């Protein structure tokens, strides 16, 4: 079968050498035993008990019978012939059969038999995988910003990818398994360790006897009583051609040692139970290939010496970059267009969404998806953008959370000219792409992770003077100081929102610069102070100051400054009281202070009349000032978690309010004028201290029961009436 | 095995009578086992130690009994018959056996023995091909199969060049091999026909041995000689057969150099000149095919060759992308163009060019494409996009492109993907350049050629031009429309552009000019004038547009603009005034000096007001004032009658003016996202406006009267 390639070509010339010595064996003994005799004839005169060798001639006579010349023949060949001569060619039939086993123990023993039979079948297998040939087909200013060469890939079958995937897994168990025994290059060595020891001894004492083959034996067998002589003289007649077989087969026995030393020499002097792979890997350049352990460089060192082509043929496919190129190539027949089609979400500003969370790399069947809208990529390996990614016409938002994604030129270019917001998520610098800045139509940016350095700071970031058209930049990196850079892009910037997730933040007068800003969010900097110079920003629109840990805003009267500020939320912070001043911010449309240690409404507070939203809620709040009225133009308010006792009724004066919040509070009774309220829609009333719902609640012309939160112990006490007209509404 | 086609004819013959060499050696080795004795007789009378041999004739008597003259026939024979009478058959045994083995070498070394049974497999399956049949029917319909099949059998037909061409080994082998042969044949018959007389009938043997029989000499018979003779005669027979053929083999192989295959007499018959010769230890091995049957080294060029390599590629392309289904993806620009677009192929499928109906074509990374000359079969063709696509082209092609070509899309990212033949056209009109082209010490010398187009007319230099280039300005002396595109980058002009001066449009977009140059009043045929995003700040310098007498539609949107400069009213001629997206705040009423307005779009700006002037510019159309802070509509609005379509969304607009229904014109309005609480009756009474021209939420909506919602409802339909 397969196991030719086992054998190098030492072990060939052995197994023909072997076979040439067994049949001059069988010759040998087939001649001996069927055509071998002694021709004895007695000696007259006997000199120093040996043959003394000293009308026309006439024969001699010795008197002596046919059966008595049979008789002294066979005592003579038992006696004195010398056993060399007898028994050579049994003699070289065990030497035969005893290498023959020496060279074949290995196949036939169990141990190691199962072991080679899976080292060859694996091999061969993966000698004949499609994979094998398709890995060697493939055979300053631009290196240093991300942009990888141009690679094109191609397609394989599902099934054959799958038989690729699972040869890998069970050459990699195979691994495992063999490479701990270490049973057959011991096997392998005592083999040629017992061929050169008996080659030794078969090839000294040979020839030591092979003189004592010879044609004439002179024989004294003392036998008087029976043939009446002393002495005979006798004939081997096969003694000449043992002779020369002798001659042959010690010949052929020089040539097996020699081999078996050459075997010897070269199983000892090359160490091999470590193969490098030093060639293969320094001539096609696939590095990752590991240098492999006992009970395996062995098997791989025999197959070398068969042919090197099946050792690259293993080596390729016993390497991790081709396995993460299957991985790939596996990946992207994995993923069906309508899988991921179906996979689609909604985000915030609804759009179309895909979030490829927990993948080897992006599958390369997304960019024949032409409804792209935001692409959002959550731990991936070192991935690469192909230029495929120009088929997303409609891609505008990319999203690289911890992936140090590289880009080839075309699709650098095709997103240079079509994205519009970036998202960055990361631990340390070498996460963020630095072809970033080549995007010159990116508008928003989102920057996740701490960047300040130390004894080179902001320094990464010096690109965002490239992007020109920068526009939102959202900065969450526990800045302990305005970078200069952003300082100086805030001249065109119109947006800013930095969250250093409640590390404190030193403006250190440098946001002056920033004269386009419309809205800023400076969240959970620590301030605790509100900074002059944000009040230098003549055009600002919405200031937010989250989680400060503000205590006094009586900053806000230089807020006058701003002629166009109509939102703005100091949530969530100390805020003991509400400054008086705030009357002065004539253009304010919403205002949220929930979430502060607010403990009453001041009456200058009604003086913003154009106030649209008010999110009073988690303060001391105990009452509501009757001005509430003046505000015609309110459309929400929420109090939640306060401590309101009873509502005033002016408050149903404002007839647009379209929303009422009044969870957590201590109202006794809900006043009956909020059937008054025509434009009431969703309106909460869990967390008081009611015991029945008024009718005129029931009376809304859009308040539906699902838009009504309330417990159940307080709807149950609705008219029955009401309760019909609330689920006939909701049901539509 | 399938090892018979590397065996030669006359190997075949060697093998044939190496067996009956063999064959009669053993013959002759059983028989001189079993019975080759001699029948020795004493000779009574000597002379010299020889025979003299000098009432019915009575036996001789020796007085020997029997195991006597079984003695002196062992020592006779042991002694005086000559060797090669004795062991001729064992001779013969040993010659034909390492004759078997040197025949046999090349098969049972390892080293040789891969590679042939890797030749063999990789051949077999080339003849076995179903493509080498259809490519040498042509010296078509094809399963995507079979044609990936092609594919891999390229592939392994290439990487197994590689390795065998190093080897120069089975050359070496299957030399040395009859070497020996050819000196051992001339050895076993220079000894065998010297030693061939000593077989004798009978001899004489002098074995001196008195002590035991009694007699001198004797003559003895060899019964087998005259067979061992006859035998000895027709081995050597055979044997100079062999040595003939071994000899003829030897010349063979030392006359025509195998080392190298000239493989010319195939490509000059099947037109396929791309075929290499091959080096050492393969042009050996198609040798010995060609031996055996020149069939399967033709069937093999097929696939050593190149031109089929591309033919094929082209080949399982053409069955990619069939003529329907190639319809199916063929769709129309905006330009009102038929357009088929193309992208990561490996070549031009040659399908495309039966669609006459084209008229737009865009190659976007499509590698290493040469324009075929079968594109004059495209005449309805006017537009060519080569995107990332750096396309080689043939004389007649480009000859016909020539005079069928009017708009050219470049896009590059490199300098040498622009094809040098581009200026070579005549007839272009459009050209669209897309990509980086600056240069230190070799500054604009890729645009050289741009001289050569006599005919040009429309340009657009998206190209990151931190400079106006001078080659731009010595051809703009005959341009009409110029686009420029920096991408932010600052354009510098100073003094070279005004020498175009039959220019009528002309376009700066994100140039960061930061300031309107002198230069553009120079151009005084120029009608319509845009500086998107130029960082403007201040657009005094319009008042110096008084020198250009036909300037219809202005565009300075995208801009830091904080105000309107009053001069503004000097410029009676302006049609479409854009100034969106800007820093404005108040509007002069001098703007509406300039009665011939027809569309004036202010979004995105810091508005509060309109001003009661608007109803001056009776010829609006379309306003737009959406993203401001405009309080209301004042009723001077509904003065202009013709205008039909209002942008209002994203403001403050407390309720609508009842006049609104007076527009008769008004096809469309937007009012979504303003705190508007309820729609005028008057919105029943709109001739054209439908549903879809009115932007306004569904929960607005139900205040308008059923009768309106009918009346939408009826023309939404039709």
């Amino acid at each position: 079968p397969a196991y030719r390639i086992l054998k190098p070509w030492w072990d060939v010339f052995t197994d023909y050498i072997s076979i040439v010595m067994l049949m001059i064996a069988v010759f040998g003994g087939t001649l001996q035993v069927t055509q071998d005799k002694m021709i004895c004839l007695p000696c007259k005169w006997v000199t120093k008990d040996s043959c003394n060798d000293s009308t026309g001639p006439t024969g001699i006579k010795y008197d002596l019978d046919r059966h008595q010349y049979n008789y002294v023949d066979a005592v003579c060949y038992e006696n004195r012939l010398h056993w060399f001569a007898k028994y050579f060619p049994y003699l070289v039939l065990l030497h035969t059969l005893i290498f023959l086993a020496c060279s074949n123990f290995w196949f036939k023993f169990p141990r190691t038999s199962s072991k080679l039979e899976h080292f060859v079948s694996i091999l061969l297998k993966c000698f004949d995988s499609p994979w094998t040939t398709r890995a060697l087909s493939e055979t300053k200013s631009r290196i240093e910003q991300g942009i990888v060469d141009r690679s094109e890939t191609g397609v394989l079958d599902k099934k054959e990818g799958e038989q690729a995937k699972a040869l890998f897994e069970k050459v990699k168990k195979f691994r495992t398994h063999v490479e701990e025994g270490d049973i057959v290059y011991r096997l392998y060595m005592r083999q040629t360790i017992i061929k050169v020891i008996k080659f030794a001894l078969i090839i000294c004492y040979t020839v030591y006897y092979v003189h004592n083959i010879k044609f004439d034996v002179d024989c004294t067998v003392d036998i008087e009583s029976l043939t009446g002589y002393r002495t005979y003289r006798c004939a081997h007649p096969l003694a000449t051609l043992f002779k020369i077989l002798a001659s042959f087969y010690i010949s052929l026995v020089i040539f097996y040692g020699l081999i078996c030393m050459y075997t010897l020499w070269w199983m000892l002097r090359r160490s091999l139970k470590k193969y490098s792979f030093e060639s293969i890997r320094e001539e096609s350049s696939y590095s990752d290939i590991p240098d492999v352990k006992n009970d395996f460089a062995f098997m791989l060192h025999l197959i070398d010496q068969y042919d090197p082509l099946y050792s690259k043929r293993f080596a390729v496919f016993l390497s991790e970059v081709s396995e993460n190129k299957l991985r790939q190539l596996n990946l992207n027949n994995e993923w069906t267009l309508d899988k991921l089609r179906q996979r689609l979400t909604k985000n915030a500003q609804d759009k179309l969404e895909l979030h490829l969370f927990m993948l080897s790399g992006i599958p390369d069947t997304v960019f024949d998806l032409v409804e792209l809208e935001v692409l959002k990529l959550e731990l991936i390996p070192d991935v690469t953008i192909p230029p495929s990614i120009a088929q997303l016409t409609g891609l505008k938002e990319l999203w690289l959370y911890h992936t140090a994604a590289k880009i080839e030129a075309p699709a650098l270019a095709f997103l240079r000219e079509n994205l519009r917001a970036l998202h960055i998520k990361f631990t340390d610098i070498k996460e963020i792409p630095l072809w970033i800045y080549s995007l010159k139509t990116l508008e928003e940016l989102h920057l996740t992770g701490n960047l300040s350095a130390e004894n080179n700071r902001y320094i990464v970031i010096d690109g965002l003077r490239e992007l020109k058209r920068l526009k939102v930049l959202r900065l969450k990196s526990n800045l302990s100081k305005l970078p200069q850079v952003v300082t100086d892009v805030g001249v065109h910037l119109q947006k800013l929102s930095i969250n250093n997730e409640g590390t404190k933040l030193i403006v250190l007068n440098s946001l002056k610069k920033m004269v386009n800003l419309t809205e800023l969010e400076l969240i959970r900097c620590d301030l605790e102070r509100i900074p002059h110079s944000i009040f230098s920003l003549h055009n600002l629109q919405e200031i937010d100051l989250k989680d400060n840990n503000l205590k006094t805003i009586e900053e806000i009267i230089s807020f006058q400054h701003l002629h166009r500020l109509t939102c703005l939320k100091l949530w969530y912070n100390h805020i003991a009281y509400i400054p008086i001043q705030i009357g002065n911010l004539t253009n304010l449309e919403r205002l949220y202070l929930n979430r502060n240690k607010i403990e009453k409404i001041p009456t200058q507070l009604f003086y913003c009349r154009k106030l649209r939203y008010l999110d009073l809620s988690h303060n001391n709040l105990t009452f509501l000032p009757a001005d509430i009225g003046l505000l015609q133009n309110l459309q929400n308010l929420a109090v939640t978690a306060n401590r309101i006792e009873a509502l005033p009724p002016e408050l149903f004066q404002c007839r647009k309010l379209r929303a009422l919040h009044l969870g957590n509070n201590v109202l006794q009774s809900l006043p009956s004028r909020v059937g008054e309220l025509t434009n009431l829609t969703q309106i909460e009333l869990r967390g008081n201290r009611l015991e029945c719902l008024p009718v005129e609640l029931g009376e809304c012309p859009l308040l539906k029961r699902s838009g009504l939160v309330v417990e159940e112990d307080l709807f149950s006490t609705l008219p029955p009436e009401v309760k019909e007209r609330l689920w006939r509404a909701d049901k539509e």
